[PDB]
């Protein structure tokens, strides 16, 4: 087992998550089996309790774990499945040793942060990195650890102490440290004192960096490389840079151009790892596929515009799996994507009195779009604006996908306007008044990977054709509210077909509307099962439908 | 409310606990109401799970809290009652904020060590210092906080960060810092660089010391004072020393000789605290009583020897409340005390084969003693040796006190040798063989302050006369095993009278033997209710009985 | 825009102001945006010139408008902000059309009460009801107009004529009339001829009532309802009653029990007003919060007593915002309130010669109280009595709040007795003698919403913790006199800390005294920013401090 810590810097926004995911995928090009662990200094047990306004969305695993967003970067670059154990936190590990001290496994000893908590962290990392995470039976060859927060924040102290010990409690040449660090530019001169201070803060904790990975708005000067490589122990080829490029898929090839594998191939002795003839082929094949999708982003120009309608769209981190799911679906179509970020509340007619500027801009953006997405996220702000987007998309025949809350919004819209029930509404917020036209109801969560069964007549639907006309689908759920199953037959008779349901019925999971080119919704989040070469099927439907060629996509999928 | 932090140094053994207790009692000489809080960086919720081989005994509060030993130093110097809340720990406060984050009181925010855990520590200190701790109704004027561990140990980090904030979240002139620090002597020269480094480690965390309290084997030189007072912000009178004197009761008067009150009277503005005419009298009266008991230790010479028989007596911290209870009882008698530390196992005849030196020395020490104590502490090592000490004390008519296990050992001894049941024994360790002559049985703990009722005939006993012939007694329990109540009438008929029991009966709490000058035992720990001017009654009995004058002590108590 | 006139009756004391405020809040439970306008037949431009001995206190708006007291009932029930335009008067509107006729906008026409003044009233009501009054950007859906004085008083004539026209100059189903009327009981029989005469006086002016709201000391008999509903056009459900209950917060639920919303929901066609899904939730949520605070007044019993010390306390209308601010603060604590009304002059030692009865009763009341308030109000009567209450509260350690004059009285008290300047005094009344120990000085008014900045060291204070430790506070001022800033450093050195000041300094706005559980004063009136669910912070401090639990209140506010 090899370990690669990706760590620290001078700021919390530095973009470690891209570099960790990219470093792991580059190791996967050698054919190595790879896994990864995110460490969070926060005291929350999970990202589930904490609101999307901080650290972006929670990400859902097959376990039903509501983990930190960074686990999604690993799953979609590395192709692996992660467990709720792969997101370590301060909350998890203090809860673990405190529950263990009350149970008494420490034999009446005094329990202390060193050695007992730092040995508990090292036991967690040793257990969790040996969980098999590919579909194959094998234990991973390499583990990427991403150390969240910044080095020398008091929040991090047990993890920087544990990782010092770990560099010896596992062999050297089985452990290596990448430090990620800020190189700000002032008056056009590339200033280095922030990264020199961060390299000292690592040495103060006994962590010694094997590569320094600069984050900068420029190519590093050869003087900027030398002034760091002379201050730190790293050689000139071990001062990595990652530029402020928009395409995060280019980062693996920007690291490969900087010869970063050729250092780790020595520094971790990756030639001593045994590999089969299948492994080297499936490794090199994966690199050629990534050269092709990045070539397609360099030379595809013909924009498809998708409008994304939701709360707090200024927090673009709040929708990162949607963004990445749309980008995978646009690459599969060989088309460039624009996302138009529509703050759903500004669509509402009260905005035309309160701030007439925001009203006209938000309705410009929505009218402009070749297809529409309603992305999910609980909370009562802007839902009539999201209902207005679903209405516009139904009436103007514009491709629509509704994910989680977006499906319920389309059901409420179709009830208010096509069934003509003018006060039909979500149970989430009006039930203090005990309303009879319930569109949502409660059914304390439904979470993680679940089976959807396609209902027997559904063979006609574009969405069931996108799932290869298979009878069942596996996707990740997260909801407490679902469509009222008393009203379902009214919608299924008026043409809004609930194409798929849970095994028990009375719990709707996919709809497609008869008489529209692509108007679809899902109760699950299709984003989380997206992979770079195999996009999320409902999103491959939406981004093909917006472009045209949805028939040719379905004809392809029938091979 | 005023706060006085006592803190840190270069080593964990430095003796903060004496200085905190002494500083608080000196503030009590002004008539101020005083309280105190111990902070422990360990992850244990309580000292109850952890074995006496580390940090000495657990101390029992009236709550039944098995707290850190340092709470006992506060109760016996300050005269206060502490709650299980007055011992803060890493385990307590991480358990508190983690349970609070799962309950969700933090409104979906990300929870972090700063500000959320440091604000939870500051809320704990603010709540707990306002608990009334004297017998009177009033809230305390001053709180002493003792910061356990050492400054810049990673274990301490949330508490040194919290206390920086606290210096502002409560006013300056309502908070002050005492730093306690090591001044080692090499070649007879008093070296200062360890304390200069500890003063820098405080400044690095933003904590600024108002007094530096040196711990040294000498009087500080005036150069040793100046070389510290020139390096640090403290004036010459704010460099305190506490010498390696044996009598810890002299420390309050050694601080008073160094004019330490006259600094805090300015630095905490203690003249602005309102005080009544009763308060100043009961304050100054308390100082004169302490001048008298310390004068008596300077001029009493006529030694009483008590042998203390138990496990691990090399760990003299394991019996600190016994030691202090014996010292209070010897001072009340105006007699000097020697304790003879007898490792109970060495009394056993197997020792005479294994190491004949340890056998003869341990039996020398036991034969030498004017009275005998068997102190408690669970675990099967040496119990036949403790039975042999109880036998010797019964047969030779030598004063005996058995506390907790020491009472059960005397019951087992009296059963084996006076009732003549040769295999009668503790249920604690032989019950894998299901023995019928059970002396102990289980009755998951009995803990904290409980009532003992004296059984109706008991008026004759020296122990009930020592409790003023009152019908009931309040003392602190800690046990899972008690005397088999089926066998009690056999002992009460053979003369081993169970003088006191729980309200329900079938649970024995005090015995006295008919036909011995003072042979007594208690199921409770009488040590924990000892106070400097009012010693523990069973121990005032033992140390009077060893000296003679037990009648005159009882005649006094009848006033 | 909908209008609801609340009007008239047989007497000026009838309690329209409660019914208007309650009717508006009930409309706010539907989620409608609401506003209100008070009409006063008096010739004063504002309530600022007129003394508190008539129509109670003046109320201060954010504008600095010294408006009629009834505007405060609207702000505290409806949650809205009012402008100096929302109090219409005879003085305002005759000043408006006379200044407009001298300017000549009437093009040389003869100007007459009809149509020109009645059209000016209708233009005022149309302009002012469309001012946005919530924190949100929206124009109000409903306006409550309260017609002051009584119908057919000659003082009212232009307003009853204007409102007849207004019923057509705005649509019917956009205007409705509530008439409030007296139903006296004689020999236990509920006499109706006063209200029959008041209903005729409305018809004589062409105003037709849509509901009759009886004010009576009983439940109306069903015969009393029928004998009114047969004489007037109103149906049986449109004869409202409001009982002489003490809790004015119960009136909204007594109107809701009488189904009064279900009439206005038809009669104003409030189902035709568009509402969003947020609006209906924030509407129904507000009703549940009001059910809870009224449930708490039904089942809280554990009295806190506050003594209110001031001039003319027999005029309990003179302190209505203080009373309501104390009631909001007691409800937030879940405790019942008694106010003890202490006429401040009777505390003075001259009273013990003049009327020894009034002396002993006033000092009984002040000694009895768990906390003390000095409420403001200019004029030289009783100020030494208010100084004696401030003295008593400082010395006996009893919670104290001084508002406006009450802060200056506490500064004068602390100067006379703790600084020991025996003749230090207000500049307001002794300056004919040109005294050097000035405690007040003049600094022609300071009025309306202003910023207070907390001075840098103030983090310790209970008052700054009650304001959430925010650096700035927004509250309503009204004063010509302030603390002499030459003497401020003497008080700040002796412990009376001026915790907050104006942006410029030299103008003190909050004090808290070091060394008292809660002794505070404000130059602003904290009463006017009180709201039913969010009490005034200095008053939430006082009423918590009197009860105990001031720490737990501050711990709560830190969430
Ligand atoms: N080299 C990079 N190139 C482009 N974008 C980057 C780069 N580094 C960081 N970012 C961007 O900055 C944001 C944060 O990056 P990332 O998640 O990898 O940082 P992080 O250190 O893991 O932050 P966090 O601790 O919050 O998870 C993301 O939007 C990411 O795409
Ligand atoms: N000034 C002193 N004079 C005499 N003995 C001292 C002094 N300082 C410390 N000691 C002794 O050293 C031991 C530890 O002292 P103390 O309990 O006060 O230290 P501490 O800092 O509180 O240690 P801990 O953190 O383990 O509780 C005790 O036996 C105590 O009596
Ligand atoms: N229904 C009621 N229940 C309880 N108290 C009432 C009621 N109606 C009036 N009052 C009380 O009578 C006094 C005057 O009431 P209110 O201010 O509402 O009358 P008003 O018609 O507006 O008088 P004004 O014209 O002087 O403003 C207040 O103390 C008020 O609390
Ligand atoms: O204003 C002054 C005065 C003096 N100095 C002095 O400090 C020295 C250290 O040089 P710098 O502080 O400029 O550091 P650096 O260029 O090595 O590092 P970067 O942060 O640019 O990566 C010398 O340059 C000396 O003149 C300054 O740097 N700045
Ligand atoms: O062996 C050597 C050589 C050089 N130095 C040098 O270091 C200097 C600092 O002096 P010290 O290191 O002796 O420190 P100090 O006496 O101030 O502190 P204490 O630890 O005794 O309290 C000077 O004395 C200089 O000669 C040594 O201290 N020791
Ligand atoms: O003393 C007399 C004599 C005659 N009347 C006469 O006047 C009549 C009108 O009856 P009332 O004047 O009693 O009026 P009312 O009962 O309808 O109204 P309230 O004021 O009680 O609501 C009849 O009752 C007739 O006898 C009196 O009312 N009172
Ligand atoms: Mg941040
Ligand atoms: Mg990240
Ligand atoms: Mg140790
Ligand atoms: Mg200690
Ligand atoms: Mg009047
Ligand atoms: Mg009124």
């Amino acid at each position: 087992m090899k370990y690669v810590v990706v760590s620290g810097g001078v700021i919390s926004g530095i973009g470690k998550g891209v570099l960790a995911s990219s470093t792991g995928m580059l190791l996967k090009t050698l054919g190595l089996k790879v896994t990864s662990i995110k460490i969070d200094p926060y005291m929350n047990i999970d990202a589930g309790t904490m609101s999307p306004l901080e650290h972006g969305e929670c990400f859902v695993l097959d376990d039903g774990g509501e983990t930190d967003l960074d686990l999604g970067n690993y799953e979609r670059y590395l192709g692996i499945t992660l467990s709720r154990d792969h997101n370590i936190t301060t909350g998890k590990i203090y809860s673990h040793v405190i529950s263990r001290e009350r149970r008494g496994d420490y034999l009446g000893k005094t329990v202390q942060i060193v050695p007992h908590l730092t040995n508990a962290i090292q036991d967690w990392i040793q257990r969790v990195s040996k969980i098999p995470v590919d579909d194959t039976g094998l234990e991973p060859d390499v583990c990427i650890i991403e150390l969240g927060g910044t080095v020398g924040d008091i929040e991090s102290a047990p993890f920087v102490e544990a990782l010092r010990q770990f560099q010896f409690e596992v062999g050297r040449e089985n452990f290596a440290l990448i430090h990620v660090s800020l190189v700000p530019v002032i008056h056009g001169e590339q200033k280095t004192k922030p990264t020199q201070a961060a390299i000292k803060d690592l040495r103060s904790l006994g962590l010694i960096p094997d590569m320094i990975a600069c984050r900068c708005s420029e190519e590093l000067n050869r003087s900027t490389i030398d002034k760091i490589a002379m201050f730190c122990h790293v050689g000139p080829e071990q001062v990595v840079n990652v530029h402020d490029v928009n395409s995060t898929y280019h980062v693996p090839l920007l690291l490969l151009k900087q010869h970063m594998i050729d250092y780790l191939h020595s520094r971790l002795k990756l030639g001593e790892v045994p590999l089969t003839l299948e492994d080297k082929e499936r490794g090199s094949q994966l690199l050629t596929n990534w050269e092709n999708m990045t070539k397609n982003l360099d030379d595809s120009d013909d924009v498809v515009k998708i409008a994304l309608v939701g709360k707090y769209t200024n927090l673009k981190d709040s929708y990162l799996s949607v963004t990445k799911s749309l980008e995978h679906a646009s690459m599969k179509c060989r088309r460039q994507l624009e996302i138009l970020w529509v703050e759903a509340s500004n669509l509402e007619p009260e905005t035309q009195e309160v701030d007439k500027n925001k009203f006209h801009d938000s309705w410009n953006k929505l009218s402009s779009a070749d297809g529409i997405l309603v992305p999910g996220g609980f909370g009562t702000r802007g839902i009539e604006g999201m209902i207005l987007a679903a209405k516009w998309a139904r009436e103007s025949g514009v491709p629509f996908l509704g994910v989680c809350l977006g499906l319920q919004v389309a059901a409420i819209e179709f009830a208010r306007n096509v069934i003509g029930r003018p006060n039909s509404s979500s149970t989430e917020f009006l039930d203090e008044t005990l309303l009879a036209p319930e569109d949502q109801v409660v059914i304390t969560m439904r979470l993680g990977l679940r089976p959807t069964i396609f209902q027997p007549n559904s063979e006609w639907s574009n969405i069931r054709k996108l799932y290869g006309e298979v009878n069942e689908v596996h996707e990740r759920h997260r909801h407490r509210y679902e469509i009222n199953p008393k009203i379902v037959n009214d919608m299924e008779s008026r043409g809004f077909i609930f194409v798929g349901k849970d095994e028990t019925g009375q719990r709707c999971e996919i709809f497609e509307l008869k008489g529209h080119p692509y108007y679809v919704g899902t109760q699950y989040h299709p984003e989380y099962t997206s992979k770079v070469l195999e996009p999320s099927r409902p999103f491959w439907g939406l981004v093909a439908a917006a472009s045209g060629t949805l028939g040719e996509v379905i004809k392809d999928i029938n091979l």
